[PDB]
């Protein structure tokens, strides 16, 4: 069932009715819904709001959006490069001569073909299997429970997606029949952010600062259709970002969100000084390759050891806005509610399954052993973008210059060349392969 893709087309019929008596919303593959974004004001200042979208189910709890959001104005000009290129046209008007309807159908194709390619990767590779069968099916749980959940409910804002009907008289989609299990969402970047940004976020997060431990599905705005040039080593070899790496990146980010480790905050909601190493976190030098921690594979393996403890444990300061809930603290007195009360089955084995505890009958307690939730801190750091590139043969940075354009055009679809199959992915990233951007300036 691992990325089992399901027979869902651009054009497949979004739900209008339901008839619970009859239908699954587990068969249902293309639906309206919502999800949170971040959303910037004139001064650029952001607030986090839900925004309707229509939903594919491409495989089981992987969703994705031709929708491109709006999240306010990127304040950048049209076709305006800064390494990274804007434009308002993408996704929302027509752009390079294609029309909106046809941006939208190849999002949708190019997608799918990146997935049919992650799908032959699967088959060929223990690590890369172990990785999709985790973010596809993990179970993820959210915490404090928000709103009008019950603590026995398996599904909520943090790991599912709401099923939406138009209201007949107003046309509004706002009718709610129902969730769907939800553990991955791609969608275009938003009209706040460039046409060439990848980035991960937390797909649902309450008012509150985010606990560790709380875990949510995660959402990647992400573009196959274009990529950015790199340079090698420190020398002057360049060649074009892999996009099918670049999401494979923002994806281990995810993995990160599904089991709320990706962001440690203290009590202040400021990242702790031992969460950043001019500065740049921890968490990204973690999904990105372990080596550039310390030139020492032992060193580094050393300074990764001490971050998970602190994940794990927390931290004590001596000024207490700086202190940090650890993930153990924080699941062990979420889960010490339930002691006493009579729980379903469903809810026990969907904990135990989520953070490897086990269920006490005699008492009815969850027995949260340390050791099982410092294995779930480590898992979340199995594999890392280096790991994976070295797997698919595929060139990345190892990690400003007046070298040109930056940003590029990639033929997911093959109208120009060859360059893109499911077997072999990116047939190359050599730059005179692609075609350059000419951004206005
Ligand atoms: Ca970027
Ligand atoms: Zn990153």
């Amino acid at each position: 069932d691992v990325l089992e893709m399901f027979d869902v087309n651009y054009e497949s019929p979004i739900l209008e009715s339901f008839d619970s008596t009859t239908q699954s919303l587990n068969d249902v593959h293309v639906f309206m819904s919502r999800i949170q974004m971040s959303a910037y004001d004139a001064d650029g200042e952001g607030r986090i709001e839900y925004r309707n979208l229509k939903l594919y189910e491409i495989s089981s709890g992987i969703f994705i959006s031709t929708d491109r959001l709006d999240t306010g104005a990127s304040g950048v000009e049209d076709d305006h490069e800064m390494v990274d290129y804007y434009s308002s046209a993408r996704l929302t008007r027509e752009f390079l001569g294609e029309s909106l309807d046809s941006q939208k159908s190849d999002y949708f194709e190019g997608i799918k073909k990146v997935f049919s390619f992650y799908k032959n990767k699967c088959n060929e590779s223990r690590y890369i299997k172990e990785f999709f069968e985790e973010i596809q099916f993990r179970n993820i749980c959210g915490f404090p429970k928000q709103a009008g959940t019950s603590s026995t409910d398996i599904f909520d804002q943090f790991n599912s997606v709401d099923v939406l009907l138009q209201d007949p008289v107003t046309s509004v989609w706002n009718k709610k029949v129902g969730s769907k299990k939800a553990n991955i969402v791609i969608i275009p970047p938003a009209t706040n952010l460039p046409i060439t940004e990848a980035c991960a976020t937390a797909g649902f997060q309450p008012e509150g600062f985010p606990k560790l431990g709380s875990g949510s599905f995660f959402t990647v705005q992400f573009d196959p259709f274009f990529s950015t040039r790199f340079k090698a080593h420190e020398t002057d070899d360049v060649a074009l970002l892999d996009p099918t790496l670049t999401l494979l990146h923002e994806m281990t980010h995810g993995l990160h969100f599904q089991k709320g480790i990706a962001n440690p905050v203290n009590r202040s909601g400021e990242t702790p000084a031992w969460a950043t190493t001019k500065e740049t976190p921890m968490e990204e030098l973690l999904t990105f390759n372990k080596h550039t921690i310390d030139d020492d594979i032992e060193i580094s393996d050393h300074l990764k050891s001490t971050y998970i403890g602190f994940l794990y444990n927390g931290r004590n300061e001596d000024d207490p806005t700086e202190s940090v809930d650890g993930v153990y603290q924080n699941v062990s007195s979420f889960l010490n509610q339930y002691r006493g009360f009579e729980i379903s089955s469903d809810f026990q084995h969907f904990i135990e399954s989520c953070y490897g505890v086990k269920y006490n009958q005699e008492s009815k307690k969850f027995i949260v052993n340390p050791r099982n939730i410092k294995r779930y801190v480590q898992d979340g750091f199995f594999i890392d973008e280096a790991k994976f590139a070295r797997i698919l043969n595929i060139k990345t940075r190892s990690y400003p210059d007046n070298l040109g354009v930056w940003s590029y055009r990639v033929d997911i679809l093959n109208r120009l060349r060859e360059t893109f199959d499911e077997d072999r992915g990116l047939l190359s990233q050599e730059l005179d392969f692609h075609t350059a951007l000419t951004p206005v300036v």
